[PDB]
């Protein structure tokens, strides 16, 4: 079964807000993957106190969010198609030390991965980076820089018997850290097109006012557009070369 031919007729599926936020998804379709990302702001500073970040069910008409843990903003991905697929199984890995690294279950290979770092306190608070997983590894590895908080790679793994040429896939993450005081393209290498992606906006103070998304399919870049404590633009796909 051809994931590609699967990944383009699906829909990504993005919402940002504080709570509450669930993203929903179309009629009889169903959660193939996706994640959630929430952001913490102490109640005095403003400033950013913590990220965390969770996995969609398989086989559900929502992103299940699953809190009693306060938690001012939430940026949320589905991909969501006709069925949920068989033989994928979703990861997320959290470290503080210099290495993050994750190894696929029962021995599968990574279709969709990254790492995303950050930095919430030193006094620098979104360090917040983006990085690509290779298609095709079973591995992710991911050496953060110093003074950073934590590291959060996230990978959707596929049993690479069954779901083939994850050999032919790519994954791009470009991001740029924007000042406190103009805009983010990435394209696919190998003239490469998308099969499913998002771009958006972070900061380390929210007001609460939106700005987040997902990139178009079968094109061939994804972009983003700018609206001390200083706010980062990022964008992530992943691409199949043709």
């Amino acid at each position: 079964k051809d994931i590609v031919k699967i990944l383009t007729a699906s829909t990504t599926v993005t919402k940002t807000g504080p709570p509450p936020i669930s993203a929903e998804c179309p009629h009889n379709m169903v959660v193939l993957f996706g994640f959630v990302v929430k952001q913490n702001f102490w109640d005095h500073t403003n400033k950013l106190q913590s990220y965390e970040m969770e996995i969609c069910e398989s086989g559900a008409s929502s992103c299940t969010s699953k809190q009693t843990n306060k938690y001012d903003v939430s940026y949320t991905y589905i991909e969501c198609g006709p069925q949920a697929l068989p033989f994928t199984e979703q990861v997320v890995s959290v470290s503080g030390t210099t290495y993050n690294s994750v190894k696929c279950p029962n021995d599968y290979s990574v279709l969709f991965g990254f790492g995303m770092a950050t930095s919430s306190g030193h006094q620098s608070a979104l360090y917040s980076y983006f990085t690509p997983c290779r298609p095709g590894l079973k591995s992710c590895s991911l050496n953060m820089n110093e003074h950073d908080d934590k590291s959060y790679i996230y990978l959707v793994c596929v049993d690479a018997t069954i779901w083939t040429g994850l050999n032919a896939l790519s994954m791009i993450a470009k991001d740029d850290l924007h000042s406190a005081v103009g805009e983010l393209v990435v394209t696919c290498p190998s003239e490469g097109t998308i099969l499913t992606g998002f771009y958006g906006e972070t900061h380390t103070s929210s007001p609460y006012t939106v700005p987040f998304g997902k990139c178009a399919k079968s094109l061939k870049a994804c972009s983003v557009h700018g609206s001390h404590n200083y706010r980062t633009l990022f964008t992530v796909a992943l691409c199949k070369n043709n």
